[PDB]
């Protein structure tokens, strides 16, 4: 390590937002074996990945093209216009003509590659036009193909710099210490010690209770029923204190398949008046403040069907991933466990019927895993291969067989569940994984990514003391290898991130909360923003959530604080790309404090839901807008442009107090119509956009929010807003929505038949999925929602989505549920007091 490779090491550091070389919070070398352990994959994947098409990345997709892009064309005919210095010429293309092709066809010296105006975006690589996803946007959105001649990046500027027993298992506890206890009176306090293996006890010991002091101590040797050899790898310690006051994890078999051993001074996490963080290995930093817990150790390992059955087998297989197994379900499962083997939707059921708790067993159920001929064939079922990935497995090899289907998505598609698969490394039982080296590997192997790679991972690291260490040792693995070229713009979002997140917390801090601003504030703002301009605002980066778009100088006299009582800031940015076509600004958002990883999440669903509606050839027009967390409770959104929120059209009016009026809506779009036809463009966009977000937020259950939280844009699309909150309403069908489609209380119209017929297309075609939603709702309770219900609310999306119904009841189901919105009115807006 020379000393140009230790000012390295800074500069990760400050990339990460956390210190992956400070030993201070472990107990063990896991972390740092984990470092060691992705030099392989990171090199690996850094050998094997084209420069050329690397540093380029290519968006592409291999699904069809749907039908609603199809009737866009006509013709067979997609033009394409091409810019050089000035002027232009557009060309007659076909959807199946490759880059290479289209190329030949303007010619008609030969190293030049097309890239999209004021975008860093490529239509480059052996792809057919139509499998680009910038096509498919333009046609969408009946914007016009734009893109500019010139020449491939130099791969050379991604170049990466170079690297180099049957005894009964027992525990000793000796006794708990706590700084400081008080509030009131005083309790009687025990230790409960838990062995847990994906969220199944396997046995349970408590102490005698002891009077509650700053130091308690016991002694007291626990003897458990399982035997040392009967212990499965991934099997945690779980030791916690009730009077449920403090928990805290250990591995019980290490990262060397080695039995924990030897003296323990564990500091605990505390209850904040189910939910992910309880699993965690990891111990509290605060060592000034948290209860500690001391135990010792000393005990290496790994070292044909009667027709009524089957439909029993078969109606167990056939319940949704919530549907509880009962001890005899589980023991039926087993007994067939190789006839349950030719059902990949069995998987998780019968992985889950399994004594982990029995050596002879998980061995068995290892025989069972190196016959895996069905699942290996089977076509990749997300859904199945998420569930396999949920805190409900803990067994690596299991594991390992989801993240096996996993290897065959394509880019497009790992973009899709990036998110919640990044989510899902904290349902690991270790630090080093095959899904952690997956996404170390898919991050390297593209850039867009390994962008959002990063972001998600800096995310988790800001704002989780739970996780952020393991998450840092696979940032720094990625920045390790992602190269020099992403390493600069990284820096270079990190530095404008960081900047003007002081900013939006100074300024909230000078204005008081209601009055509102407020003059001096607003001047205040934009010398602040003078002084980061000149300098040193980095002259230019990347929207972090749209690495396409490189946003330039600021454009202070548009930027501002926003009229709420949380101060967001208003800014503005020039396109840094000359090239652009528009003189439009990149308009962002910044703000603190909503707990924007909700908002994170709920939007990367409804981009699930999108992609769903696709394979059916649906499309609801939604608006999942740009959103990242960066902090606790702090990030960016996107602004939308000419987007107002529905309440503000209400009230263009004298009255105020929410006397909300009917016919406005419909107003408020002919004003902001030029012609009539758009108007109608509108009036029909509204319709599949009110449908596509009535159907959504009706599933995910946050269908029952007030109009200053929906928005629609003057090309008439409606859209939801500010998810990272949260008599009663199925979703929003007010009556001045209703109006545009041409009723109003009581009556119907070839509008609203069309939203109705929507509707339940979009219904059925997201319950033909049902158990994707499921686990990735499931999923997102337990990684970004505050402690819940691991009942209760999971519960409720079985019922949205009328788990077990026939196609038909659920049609009525959700047609009653538009009447409930009828009968309803402003009632429940109204109250949104
Ligand atoms: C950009 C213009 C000048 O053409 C018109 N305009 C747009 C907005 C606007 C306001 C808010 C948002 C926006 C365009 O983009 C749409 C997406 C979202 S999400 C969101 C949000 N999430 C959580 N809280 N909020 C609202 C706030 F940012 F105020 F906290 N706000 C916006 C206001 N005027």
């Amino acid at each position: 390590m020379s000393e140009e490779s230790q000012a390295f090491q800074r500069q990760l550091t400050a990339l990460i937002g956390y210190d992956v070389t400070d030993v201070s919070n472990v107990h063990d070398d896991e972390l740092e074996f984990t470092r060691r352990g992705l030099v392989t994959p990171r090199m690996a994947e850094v050998a094997s990945r084209d420069p050329k098409l690397y540093a380029m990345h290519p968006w592409v997709t291999s699904k069809p093209l749907p039908e609603y892009l199809w009737k866009k064309i006509a013709n067979n005919c997609i033009f394409i216009v091409i810019h050089r210095s000035t002027t232009s010429q557009t060309i007659k293309v076909s959807p199946d003509d490759t880059p290479g092709a289209i190329l030949q066809s303007f010619f008609t010296e030969q190293d030049f590659v097309l890239r999209v105006c004021g975008r860093d975006e490529y239509l480059v690589g052996e792809t057919p036009i139509k499998n680009f996803q910038w096509v498919r946007h333009c046609l969408k959105n009946g914007e016009e193909i734009h893109v500019v001649l010139d020449t491939p990046p130099d791969p050379a500027l991604d170049e990466v710099r170079k690297e180099e027993c049957d005894r009964k298992f027992r525990v000793k506890i000796r006794g708990i210490d706590i700084p400081v206890l008080p509030r009131n009176t005083d309790l009687t306090v025990f230790v409960e010690a838990n062995i847990q293996h994906g969220q199944q006890v396997l046995c349970q010991r408590r102490t005698s209770p002891k009077p509650f002091t700053e130091e308690v101590l016991w002694n007291v040797w626990l003897e458990f029923s399982i035997k040392i050899k009967d212990l499965p790898k991934g099997a945690l310690l779980n030791l916690q204190i009730y009077c449920l006051l403090y928990y805290v994890n250990l591995l019980l078999i290490d990262h060397r398949f080695l039995l924990r051993r030897g003296e323990y001074v564990l500091h605990m996490w505390q209850i904040s008046g189910f939910n992910a963080d309880k699993l965690t290995s990891a111990t509290n930093p605060d060592k000034e403040n948290s209860m500690s817990i001391s135990i010792l150790l000393d005990n290496h390992p790994i070292a044909e069907m009667p027709n009524q059955l089957r439909k029993q087998l078969e109606a167990i297989i056939a319940t949704d991933p919530l549907n509880p197994l009962t001890a005899e379900d589980k023991e039926l499962l087993w007994h067939f466990r190789y006839e349950s083997l030719k059902h990949p939707k069995a998987y998780p059921k019968l992985f889950s019927s399994v004594k982990w708790g029995q050596q002879e067993i998980v061995a068995k159920t290892y025989q069972l895993l190196a016959r895996r001929e069905v699942w290996d064939q089977s076509a990749l079922d997300v859904g199945l291969t998420m569930q396999l990935l949920d805190c409900n497995f803990s067994d690596e090899n299991v594991r390992a067989i989801a993240v096996q289907k996993l290897e065959s998505l394509e880019d497009d598609d790992v973009l899709h569940y990036l998110l919640q698969l990044v989510q899902a490394v904290k349902f690991e039982p270790y630090h080093d994984s095959a899904l952690a080296r997956f996404l170390l590997k898919r991050g390297l192997r593209n850039k867009r990514i390994g962008h959002f790679l990063f972001w998600f991972l800096r995310s988790e690291i800001a704002q989780s003391r739970h996780y952020q260490q393991r998450f840092a040792v696979i940032l720094e693995a990625y920045l390790r290898g992602c190269g020099t070229a992403m390493l600069h713009d990284f820096t270079q979002q990190v530095q404008v991130i960081e900047m003007l997140q002081k900013v939006t917390l100074d300024i909230k801090s000078l204005s008081a909360e209601k009055y509102d601003v407020s003059s001096q504030v607003i001047s205040q703002l934009k010398q602040k923003l003078e002084n980061l301009q000149n300098s040193q605002l980095p002259e230019s980066f990347r929207v972090p959530y749209d690495p396409g778009l490189k946003a330039g100088a600021l454009a202070i006299e548009k930027c501002k604080v926003m009229a709420s009582k949380k101060k967001p800031l208003w800014l503005e940015f020039k396109c840094a790309d000359p090239t652009a076509l528009s003189n439009e600004t990149i308009g962002i958002i910044f703000k603190h404090g909503d707990d924007l990883r909700q908002d994170m999440l709920i939007l990367q669903i409804l981009r699930i839901m999108e992609s769903i509606w696709e394979t059916e050839s649906l499309d609801l027009c939604l608006l999942p807008y740009g959103c990242i967390s960066t902090g606790d409770k702090i990030g960016m959104i996107e602004i939308v442009k000419d987007a107002t929120t529905i309440a503000k059209i209400q009230q263009s009016t004298v009255g105020n107090t929410g006397a909300f009026k009917d016919e406005v809506l419909n107003h408020w779009l002919k004003e902001k119509s030029p012609t009539e036809e758009k108007f109608q463009a509108a009036v029909e966009r509204f319709v599949y956009s009110c449908a596509g977000y009535c159907v959504a937020t009706f599933v995910l259950g946050i269908g029952d929010r007030h109009n200053d939280n929906i928005m629609i844009t003057e090309t008439g699309n409606l859209f939801h807003i500010d998810f990272g909150h949260i008599e009663r309403v199925p979703f929003v069908l007010t009556p001045d929505f209703l109006f545009v489609m041409g009723t109003s209380g009581k009556k119907t119209s070839p509008h609203f038949q069309k939203f109705q017929d929507i509707c339940v297309k979009a219904y059925l075609a997201l319950r033909h999925h049902t158990n994707l939603l499921i686990i990735l709702f499931s999923m997102m309770l337990m990684t970004g929602m505050p402690q819940l219900t691991s009942k209760e609310d999971i519960e409720y999306i079985r019922d949205a989505l009328t788990v077990g119904k026939n196609e038909e009841d659920a049609k009525k189901y959700f047609l009653d549920q538009i009447e409930v919105c009828r009968d309803k009115g402003w009632t429940v807006q109204f109250n949104w007091f």
